[PDB]
């Protein structure tokens, strides 16, 4: 089997992706942010606090006649920006883009912060990194991926977001239309939960490539990308006027500037994001300082490919018994 879904942008920044999934039966569409830094599938539903939902489409298992509540199960969650959320959980039939799992974990939301409360257009999480990683207790919940893996036609599923524009999810096959050149495979380390890879180094603009290992997660649900504050300070010290503001929370420029690409290695390949995907505009509505799509990780703890080097390329994550990341230009 296979499956293709379009996967949408938020708003004009790029800041999210939204995939639809349908959800029980008949089905329920939901919109979801699938995120391969996290393994939970989770969704604001009928159980969700009242007063925590501000205009998402909710589950509601009631009405699915294949819903069955998965008993003492519970899930909570906390990801890399501080939001959270938790709740119980039940198996349902879940589609996307055509492919069909029975029996997936759907994780019900009976609490979220704030930040997904004020976010109207996504309505949960479906989580694309390894199994381990999934919060459900006392029996660890398999990902969507994970359970379609043995049905489909090869065992991948395939990025290819846009820059301000709908991109592609594809399960079970490499679409060998939607890239340039050839895709560049690349190891993967699965100790942490995450696809988890060595950059070969990097390069600011039309400068020399500097060969320097960079160890970090492709991760499509974090939307920018956070590599060391060497790389970041050289990449910053190219834009006149732009500094990193402790109080704005990172690296911003004059909005009047043009931004050099910056370049990463994969393997001998290079993919090059363009100066444009690295601008997210201003930092509050009217300023004329805006905020920078290439930041420190040094708070971190991990540097992070998210959508910004992502959507520059067309991304195989590639969960054969030994797992591998593949990226061609696009």
């Amino acid at each position: 089997s296979t499956g293709s879904a379009t996967t949408t942008p938020i708003d004009s920044l790029d800041d999210a992706y939204i995939t639809p999934v349908q959800i029980g039966t008949p089905a329920q569409t939901l919109n979801l942010d699938f995120d391969t830094g996290s393994s939970d599938l989770w969704v604001f539903s009928s159980e969700t606090t009242a007063s925590e939902v501000d205009g998402q489409t909710i589950y509601t298992p009631s009405k699915s006649t294949t819903a069955k509540l998965l008993s003492g199960a519970t899930w909570s969650i906390s990801y890399g920006d501080g939001s959270s959320s938790s709740g119980d959980v039940y198996t349902d039939t879940v589609s996307v883009g055509g492919l069909t799992v029975t029996g997936q974990a759907v994780e019900s939301a009976k609490k979220v912060s704030s930040s997904f409360t004020e976010d109207s257009t996504i309505d949960g999480l479906l989580g694309l990194a390894f199994s381990t990683l999934n919060t459900v207790s006392p029996t660890q919940q398999k990902t969507f991926f994970d359970n379609a893996k043995a049905s489909l036609d090869s065992p991948v599923f395939t990025a290819d977001l846009g820059y301000h524009a709908p991109g592609t999810y594809n399960f079970g096959f490499i679409d060998t239309t939607a890239y340039t050149g050839s895709i560049t495979y690349t190891a993967v380390s699965t100790k942490q939960g995450f696809w988890e890879w060595t950059s070969t180094g990097y390069a600011v603009g039309s400068g020399t490539f500097k060969s320097t290992s960079i160890d970090g997660i492709a991760d499509t649900g974090t939307t920018l990308l956070y590599l060391p504050a060497t790389v970041v300070s050289a990449y910053w010290a190219q834009v006149s006027g732009a500094k990193s503001s402790s109080s704005v929370g990172g690296y911003v420029f004059p909005c009047s500037a043009t931004l050099p690409s910056f370049t990463f290695g994969v393997g001998s390949a290079r993919i090059v994001i363009p100066g444009d995907y690295i601008d997210f505009g201003p930092i509050s509505t009217g300023s004329s300082s805006c905020f920078g799509g290439i930041q420190s990780s040094a708070g971190i703890g991990i540097n992070i490919f998210g959508d910004v080097a992502l959507k520059a390329a067309f991304v195989v994550f590639n969960g054969a018994t030994t797992p591998t990341l593949g990226f061609a230009s696009k």
